[PDB]
């Protein structure tokens, strides 16, 4: 059975609990912590492609109201994000199951920009998911997986200073 795990469960742990928060740009900006995932049960012998996108937890916006994220009254459908591929992708089972596979490289943005980055609603909910993909083969198969540990409220500057005392401490 293919398994995913996240790496550093501990640490993401202390960010959820103060609710986290991640920086978008006009360019886009770099995840603290960086989604880090273990993978076991591929075929070492089979062609993988992997995938990071961004659910919207939740149809609403937040606001840091008094100490205090609180959700809007006025939900919207939200959009799916946009799919980042993995820059080892396409790349062997063994590959992907020989260290933890880590989404340094993915930019986050709140502007519709040329490749790369990826568009998230500044003050939306956010919880990363991968997917799995089997390529080249002849059955294509896609294993999904989020990592509710990692929710995050996408924010142009960090409203919880909570927060922005671990990013430092453990950058
Ligand atoms: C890097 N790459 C893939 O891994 C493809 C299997 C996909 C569809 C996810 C790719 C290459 C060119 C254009 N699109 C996607």
């Amino acid at each position: 059975e293919l398994r995913v795990g996240l790496e550093e469960s501990e640490l993401w742990l202390r960010f959820k609990e103060l609710t986290n928060e991640m920086i978008v740009t006009k360019n886009g900006r770099r995840m603290f912590p960086v989604l880090k995932v273990n993978v076991s049960g591929l075929d070492p012998n089979a062609m993988y492609s992997f995938l990071l996108d961004f659910v919207a937890a939740d149809n609403h916006r937040w606001k840091y109201v008094n100490g205090e994220w609180v959700p809007g009254g006025k939900p919207e459908p939200q959009a799916p994000s946009c799919v980042y591929i993995h820059p080892d992708s396409p790349n062997f089972g063994a590959h992907w199951m020989k260290a933890p596979v880590s989404f340094s490289k993915v930019k986050l943005t709140n502007k519709l920009n040329g490749g790369g980055q990826i568009m998230l609603n500044s003050l939306h909910k956010y919880e990363p998911r991968i997917h799995i993909v089997r390529v080249g083969g002849p059955q294509r198969m896609i294993t999904s997986h989020c990592f509710p540990e990692t929710q995050f409220i996408a924010v142009t500057a960090y409203q919880n200073e909570e927060i922005t005392a671990l990013k430092i401490k453990y950058n």
